[PDB]
């Protein structure tokens, strides 16, 4: 049973990436999986199922939809937008949102209203996560972990400055873990990276990803 998110939940998964990126001392246990979900939502359900079946994997495709979950947090009833994921519980998703809202309020207290580039909903959050995945893929092509961190601190210096939760060591470990545990994600990531690196222009981060991905050959 593999979750195959479609184009419709790409905005949601990007926001989930962003919520972890704004979290001070964020727990990156699920970042490898969330990053992979973002890549699949970019490829689309159709292409994702095609890649897995072509790679010889047998797949039970799980539809990914946005649902509203009502949960009581500190006496107050709260509405949370969650994704129907077999790989990621409602509880985990909500706790990611709770912890990021705590970090966000601390940011308001520090600098007032937050600039677009410092928010959890900045359009490049998913790609920022996938830049670490691109570095891990190079070193798999866990000894190369120190080199991933050192290459990450230089290439993602502006992004690390923007996001308190951009912790290269934790994110790289999460990707190493997911690629070891679920090797079918390597095939998904590689097809994602080939397709992405063909797109012209776009954002600074889309450009950094393309350069990092191209480096896995030369
Ligand atoms: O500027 C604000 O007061 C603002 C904006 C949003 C939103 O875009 O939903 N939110 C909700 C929100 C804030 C932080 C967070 F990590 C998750 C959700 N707060």
């Amino acid at each position: 049973s593999i979750d195959t998110p479609n184009y419709d939940v790409q905005k949601h998964i990007n926001k989930l990436c962003g919520m972890l990126l704004i979290t001070e001392d964020a727990n990156h246990k699920f970042t490898g999986l969330i990053g992979m979900l973002y890549a699949m939502s970019r490829l689309g359900r159709e292409d994702t199922i095609k890649i897995l079946r072509d790679a010889g994997y047998h797949v039970k495709a799980n539809g990914v939809d946005v649902t509203t979950h009502r949960q009581d947090i500190n006496g107050k009833e709260m509405k949370f937008e969650v994704l129907t994921l077999a790989s990621l519980t409602t509880e985990i998703q909500i706790n990611i949102e709770i912890e990021s809202r705590k970090s966000y309020k601390k940011m308001l207290k520090e600098m007032g209203e937050v600039a677009p580039e410092y928010r959890h909903d900045s359009p490049d959050c998913g790609m920022i996560i996938l830049c670490i995945a691109a570095l891990v893929i190079t070193k798999l092509a866990r000894s190369g972990l120190t080199a991933v961190i050192r290459r990450a601190n230089n290439v993602l210096k502006n992004e690390m400055k923007r996001y308190k939760g951009l912790l290269p060591k934790d994110i790289a470990n999460s990707f190493y873990e997911v690629f070891e545990k679920h090797p079918h994600f390597i095939d998904v990531f590689v097809h994602f990276g080939i397709a992405q690196s063909s797109t012209r222009g776009g954002s600074r981060v889309e450009g950094i990803f393309a350069g990092l991905f191209m480096n896995a050959y030369g």
